[PDB]
């Protein structure tokens, strides 16, 4: 077992999952003096207006939005990526107070939750396969910066009182994904990992600059959640980010710039 406390967080996985250590780890700070433009890349064409969402699931570390990805109702194309990506969740990290939570950081700045958007690429026909190659998956990132509430956001923060404790699930129809993006598409890409063991080292990085917003009052919610299963003692789901993780060799570019 895994999780984010002293014993058990980010700082431990190496013992376990000794990939924790190495070459293209997620999340990274971001260093937009070092980010540089790239003429390869492109926009980013999200096409999410069929999108269709089956369920949330608290998965013992956090909670995802689940979507049927049978089909091509839900995809990912540019930006960085060559090919067309499915959308199979999404989910979110945050921290026990409002100045911390995100994963990525910029110019190591914080922000107080990060969602993110997980996608499998086509041609290896299913996520599990895709989740072992290099260009196999990609996530698109979201901050979450605390001032307005969020109106699309607390959709899903309504679901939450069904799905306090580990493994629970509840349907979730009709959730527009879409609806959790900015309006402006700007982004920073980098070759990474997933940011949760088993942290395969399959993931083209897309942070979006503009975070989009989300209220104090909002964010006291997504604490009421259990790391724990039901009948075991409480542990409150406070905080589950993945610090900032060594650049090591890789480049940060943005686009448009
Ligand atoms: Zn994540």
């Amino acid at each position: 077992h895994w999780g984010y406390d002293k014993h058990n967080g980010p700082e431990h996985w190496h013992k376990d999952f000794p990939i924790a250590n190495g070459e293209r780890q997620s999340p990274v700070d971001i260093d937009t003096d070092a980010v540089v433009q790239d003429p390869a890349l492109k926009p980013l064409a999200l096409d999410y207006g069929e999108a269709t969402s089956r369920r949330m699931v608290n998965d013992g570390h956090s909670f995802n939005v689940e979507y049927d990805d049978s089909q091509d109702k839900a995809v990912l194309k540019d930006g960085p990526l060559t090919g067309t990506y499915r959308l199979v969740q999404f989910h979110f990290h945050w921290g026990s107070s409002d100045d911390q939570g995100s994963e990525h950081t910029v110019d190591r700045k914080k922000y107080a939750a990060e969602l993110h958007l997980v996608h499998w690429n086509t041609k290896y026909g299913d996520f599990g396969t895709a989740a072992q190659e290099p260009d196999g998956l990609a996530v698109v990132g979201v901050f979450l910066k605390v001032g307005d509430a969020n109106p699309a956001l607390q959709k899903v923060l309504d679901a939450l009182d069904s799905i306090k404790t580990k493994g629970k699930s509840t349907d979730f129809p009709n959730f527009d994904p879409g609806s959790l993006l900015p309006n402006v598409l700007d982004y920073w890409t980098y070759p990474g990992s997933l940011t949760t063991p088993p942290l395969l080292e399959s993931v083209t990085w897309i942070v979006l600059k503009e975070p989009i917003s989300v209220s104090s009052q909002q964010m006291l919610k997504f604490r009421t959640l259990n790391f724990n299963a039901e009948g075991e003692p409480e542990e409150l789901m406070l905080a589950n980010w993945r610090p900032a993780q060594p650049l090591k060799n890789r480049q940060v570019r943005g686009f448009p710039k």
